[PDB]
């Protein structure tokens, strides 16, 4: 459970994300696929984007990153009270896309990397710690939902 002050730090940096959701999403996904190349294989439509410039020019990838960050932002704004928002995401990621928790850890690492890169003055130790706790909670709760659906990834 996060403190109210921790949630405030999470939401303060998230408001900075929201000044450019598309660009943050692009940077996060480019970092994810570069750092952990096994992850790109779950996106059949993005496999032909072989350079960073091609990834940045893809409208499809850019739109997908807005879809991802919008869902995550809406979860974060519930400050842990997120069952209703989390269930559909667990349902598709467990039973359709088959995304292991380890890959959600990789994406979380990429989120934190991009937030520090773009917002160092608003992403010091206490804010990093708060965002880490928020993402850890998201991953803990989605893992429990994965298992409810029969998925042990
Ligand atoms: C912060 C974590 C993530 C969030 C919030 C998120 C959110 C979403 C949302 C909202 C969709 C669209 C609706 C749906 O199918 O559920 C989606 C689709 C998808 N996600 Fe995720 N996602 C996350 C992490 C991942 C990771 C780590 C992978 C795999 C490496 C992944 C692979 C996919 C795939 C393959 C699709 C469907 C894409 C398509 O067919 O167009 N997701 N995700």
């Amino acid at each position: 459970v996060l403190s109210e002050g921790e949630w405030q730090l999470v939401l303060h940096v998230w408001a900075k994300v929201e000044a450019d959701v598309a660009g943050h999403g692009q940077d996060i996904h480019i970092r994810l696929y570069k750092s952990h190349p096994e992850t790109l294989e779950k996106h059949d439509r993005f496999k032909h984007l072989k350079t960073e410039a091609e990834m940045k020019a893809s409208e499809d990838l850019k739109k997908h990153g807005v879809t991802v960050l919008t869902a995550l932002g809406a979860i974060l704004k519930k400050k842990g009270h997120h069952e209703a928002e989390l269930k559909p995401l667990a349902q598709s990621h467990a039973t359709k896309h088959k995304i292991p928790i380890k890959y959600l850890e990789f994406e979380s690492e990429a989120i934190i990397h991009v937030l520090h890169s773009r917002h160092p003055g608003d992403f010091g130790a206490d804010a990093q710690g708060a965002m880490n706790k928020a993402l850890e909670l998201f991953r803990k709760d989605i893992a429990a939902k994965y298992k409810e659906l029969g998925y042990q990834g």
